DNA sequence: ACAGGTAAGCAGTCCGCG
DNA sequence: GCGGACTGCTTACC
């Protein structure tokens, strides 16, 4: 089989690699790498290396690595470019697999794991260590093993071995519930002391070495605190076995409340699965909790135990234990519907970069210019430093804030990705300039045409367009991945539509699942073999239908995340390819774009319409438009249609057949006005939106720029079984608005949408009468912690301190002294309540820390003096407030003039 | 340091206001 | 005694 590495690192001149060989086995190598970088010589001077611009470079072998990096010193210490990749990581890999990974991940260690401190003194401090680790879950991918390292004898009790025919038995039945697909999984190891626990792990961490290192928070707890408590009883020396090459470098960087570390282990990739989930998930979540995600994701319950969570070994070992397994298993179920660790391995390699480097979109972009470049004997520029310059970006229509009843939308397909294909935006690509006309010249095809010869951006700029260039060359493939991902993406959604249709005539009947795959439209075989299936296998059907559409949504939206970096990346001043003129002319360009077809779109219409200068387009946002249906509908009458689904059809059709085309043409045009090198303005119908056929429903409403909420019936070709609410921007949206305000808002804006005024009043009316009986939890406010140190000024709210940080003030105050009280991570989340008047916390609010519950140390004074009246009144009455106005509409009714009857 | 800009709403502070 | 203008902060939308 193929090579491929595992995991690189540069430790002084030599170069440490792990890697897969050609019998798939794992092998270390330390090599003397020798560096090879270019400095620009004359014309005449003929070699087969030129720089991205066609001057000539000689070539500069180093004996070291050392060598090359004085040189680049001592050509900066000259004032002459230095030319070719400095991170010799890179290069090293760009050499040794000199062609396209294929890798094997059944050949890839990647560990899972996470460990239990008990701890009476409060959080225990990975920096300090002071507390024995007392329960070690670890799983390997490889032995497909459960590993657990269970101490029995410590200062703070001695416990019973665990069980694991409890641990598999029911909850309702005094056991702990542990998975059955897991229970013929466990290695489980019972220790006398702390120090064997250790001594085993570590001999065990150089048997099974991880080359991908993963869990929860793992990063900032689990590593960091397992190798202080190493580092604190056997010495730094044994504690560097946990690296593979024995070196390991410490990150001090503290805070003002205390010691927080981060520690590298060379010739692992740690990849933290918060990070993984921040990075790729697309959520903003109230907390970082497993317990929360576990149940966000995968809809399992809490875990529950009683007491706290420092006295759980002692009072239940027997859970103790099983719980630390549990947590482990659930960062596999969650990679399992998520796959960020398969992501991650496809990016690394694609790009030939640390697998870590996948948190860097600028390190793995250099790296795919980089290998791209080598490959036609290119040269790369120097790095240079930069100010940063602010640029402009998109366009957003100023909306008329109203309710709008049926609504059209259309949207462009990457892009800035499609810009810089469309336009040939390039390092290298640059031809020259024109001078610029104002903008709305352009939109409106007064302005002359630019250029006859080059690729034009209304922001200046010229490029050729005869040549390639590596962005265009190298962005146009993974924009093609995304393309394909996507399609598995939305036909697995389309088909999922179909088994929720079925399930309306679910068979009495005993069958199992089709065997089908869910990335491809549903055959008519396939479509008529459903209807006659159960409930039970429609189900299991639909599961798989919205597990495979995970998968896709997460390949797709991750891929587009990178392409569309890459344009950001141009006007980020580390990048090598740092270049505001090649920035601008992106989004400039897309300006442009968006208004051009605003014109072209409502020049259309109203001739299609007969009707003189009206808006159809009521908003549009970057690369999007939003158009009034109403005429269109109106032109037939609502009388007809019989049902909803006619008038969508209908819509649908009109957008496909007339729209689109005049669009289509409307994109030509601007392209050729542009001179551009290849069409790609693809602009297609997403949204179709309207009131259930005769209702009292609004159809949809505007606020402002950034929000709206509309009732969709289809969108981009899937037709929903029930319509669903899109809703942008507004508080439904927002992790800081209370859980319960949430779903509350969003259900007056589906009676707003679907229903009418009515239908809505009498919501409001109930929720606010039901209002006070919600958890409190259920109804507390979110934000981040960011600066609390900045606002202290002695443990009282400081000048113009946040509402927020003001309530962490009056929690810290509220828990001096017993150090038990969890303390308020900085930057982390916290729930926030308003304060009722004359409370015995002397303040007009209160935080702490998401997820937890506070400590009963507080508890019930919270819950007594919470101030519901300015909970509802900000938190719900307030937004409501602004949907109804915008919307034309009233949740309370109104004194009727009449009522004198 | 190690993708980008655009933009909304909520509070705090300071000022004008018979 | 409070509303408006401005700014800090937070979290959305592309
Ligand atoms: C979502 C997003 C968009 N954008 C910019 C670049 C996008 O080309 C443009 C429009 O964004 P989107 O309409 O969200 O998506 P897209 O055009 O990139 O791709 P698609 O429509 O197929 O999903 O806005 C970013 O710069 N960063 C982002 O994270
Ligand atoms: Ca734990
Ligand atoms: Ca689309
Ligand atoms: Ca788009
Ligand atoms: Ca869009
Ligand atoms: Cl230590």
């Amino acid at each position: 089989m193929k090579e491929f590495y595992l995991t690189v690192e540069q430790i002084g001149d030599s170069i440490f690699e792990r890697y897969i060989d050609s019998n798939g086995r794992e092998r270390t190598r330390e090599v003397e790498y020798k560096p090879s970088l270019f400095a620009h010589c004359p014309e005449s001077q003929a070699t087969k290396y030129f720089d991205i611009y066609g001057k000539p470079c000689t070539r500069k072998l180093f004996a070291n690595m050392r060598d090359a990096s004085q040189w680049i010193k001592r050509m900066e210490d000259i004032g002459l470019e230095a030319l070719g990749m400095d991170d010799f990581k890179l290069a090293y890999l760009s050499d040794t697999y000199n062609y396209e990974i294929k890798y094997d991940h059944t050949k890839i260690r990647v560990a899972n794991f996470d460990i239990e401190v008990t701890s009476p003194d409060g959080f225990p401090e990975p920096s300090q260590a002071k507390h024995p680790i007392d329960a070690i879950t670890h799983y390997d991918s490889i032995d497909d093993r459960f590993y657990v390292f269970d101490l029995l004898n410590s200062p703070y009790g001695n416990v019973e071995e665990w069980s694991i025919e409890i641990a598999a038995k029911l909850q309702e039945q005094g056991g702990d519930e542990v998975p059955s697909e897991i229970i013929d999984k466990i290695i489980y190891m019972p220790f006398d002391n702390e120090k064997e626990l250790l001594m085993e792990y570590l001999n065990f961490w150089q048997q099974k070495t991880p080359v991908i290192l993963t869990g929860w928070n793992v990063e900032s707890f689990d590593i960091p605190y397992v190798y202080n408590r190493i580092k604190n009883i056997f010495g730094e020396s044994t504690a560097k076995r946990l690296s593979p090459h024995r070196k390991t470098r410490v990150k001090v960087i503290e805070n003002m409340y205390g010691s927080r570390e981060i520690i590298t282990l060379f010739g692992i990739s740690v990849l933290d699965y918060i990070d993984l989930y921040k990075k790729f998930s697309f959520t903003n979540q109230p907390s970082y909790s497993l317990d929360y995600i576990s149940e966000f994701e995968l809809n399992v319950g809490k875990l529950k135990y009683d007491g706290p969570i420092s006295k759980l070994r002692e009072s239940n070992h027997q859970r103790y234990i099983s719980y630390n397994i549990i947590d482990v298993y659930r960062v596999l179920q969650i990679d399992a519907k998520r796959q960020f660790i398969n992501l991650s391995l496809d990016m690394g390699y694609y790009a030939k970069i640390q697998i870590q480097s996948v948190f860097s979109p600028i390190k793995t972009w250099d790296a795919i210019i980089f290998n791209s470049l080598k490959e036609q004997n290119k040269v790369i520029p120097q790095g240079r430093s930069h100010p940063v310059q602010p640029y402009p970006g998109a366009f957003v229509k100023e909306p008329i804030p109203n309710r709008y009843k049926y609504v059209m939308s259309f949207d462009l397909t990457s892009l800035y990705p499609s810009i810089i294909r469309q336009v040939n935006i390039s390092p290298e690509t640059i031809a020259g300039t024109f001078k610029v006309a104002p903008l709305h010249d352009y939109i409106n095809a007064v302005a002359e045409r630019p250029s006859d010869v080059y690729s034009c951006s209304p922001n200046g700029m010229m490029y050729y367009k005869d040549r390639d260039g590596v962005v265009p060359t190298e962005i146009t493939k993974v924009f093609n991945q995304r393309k394909e991902h996507k399609g598995y993406m939305l036909a697995a959604q389309r088909n999922g539509e179909i088994i929720k249709e079925a399930l309306h005539n679910p068979n009495l009947s005993v069958d199992e699942p089709l065997d089908v795959d869910y990335r491809f439209d549903f055959s008519d075989e396939i479509k008529e073999k459903i209807k006659k299936l159960s409930a039970k296998s429609l189900n299991e059907m639909l599961f798989r239908a919205q597990r495979t559409e995970v998968a896709g949504m997460t390949a797709q939206i991750n891929r587009k995340a990178l392409i569309n970096g890459l344009a950001g990346a141009l006007g980020n001043v580390w990048f090598r390819y740092y270049d505001l003129r090649n920035a601008t002319a992106i989004t400039t360009f897309g300006q442009m774009a968006l208004q051009w077809i605003e014109r072209k779109v409502n020049e259309y219409l109203n001739e299609v319409c007969g009707t003189e200068g009206e808006a159809f387009v009521l908003y549009g946002d970057t690369d999007s438009i939003y158009v009034s249906a109403d005429k269109i509908i109106d032109k037939v009458g609502e009388s007809k249609f019989r049902d909803t689904n006619h008038w969508v059809d209908f819509l649908d059709k009109f957008a496909r057949e007339r729209m689109e085309p005049a669009i289509d043409r409307g994109f030509r045009e601007m392209c050729e006005y542009m001179n551009n090198k290849q069409h790609l303005m693809f602009m297609d119908r997403e949204a179709i939106a309207g009131p259930p056929l005769g209702s009292k429903g609004i159809g949809g409403f505007w606020t402002g720029k950034k929000r709206y909420a509309l009732n969709v019936w289809d969108m981009e070709g899937t037709r929903y079984a029930e319509p669903k609410l899109k809703i942008m921007g507004l508080e439904t949206q927002k992790s800081s608005t209370p859980k319960a305000v949430q779903k509350a808002l969003k259900e007056c804006i589906r009676r707003m949408l679907q229903e009418g005024e009515e239908s809505l009043q009498e919501y409001f009316k109930e929720f606010e009468k039901e209002f006070r009986q919600l958890n409190y939890i259920s109804i507390a406010s979110v934000s981040s912690a960011n600066n609390i140190a900045k606002y202290d000024v002695g443990g009282f709210p400081g000048p113009k301190c946040p509402f927020h940080i003001r309530g962490i003030l009056t929690y810290n105050r509220a828990i001096k002294g017993n150090i038990d009280a969890p303390q308020v991570v900085e930057g982390e989340k916290v729930y926030v309540l308003p304060l009722r008047e004359g409370n015995p916390f002397g303040d007009k609010c209160i935080a702490w820390p998401s997820g937890t519950e506070i400590t009963d140390l507080i508890k019930d004074d919270v819950l007594h003096w919470m101030d519901y009246t300015v909970l509802l009144e900000k938190t719900f009455i307030k937004p409501l407030e602004g949907f109804t106005s915008a919307a034309k509409l009233d949740y309370e009714k109104k004194a009727s003039l009449f009522d004198m009857f």
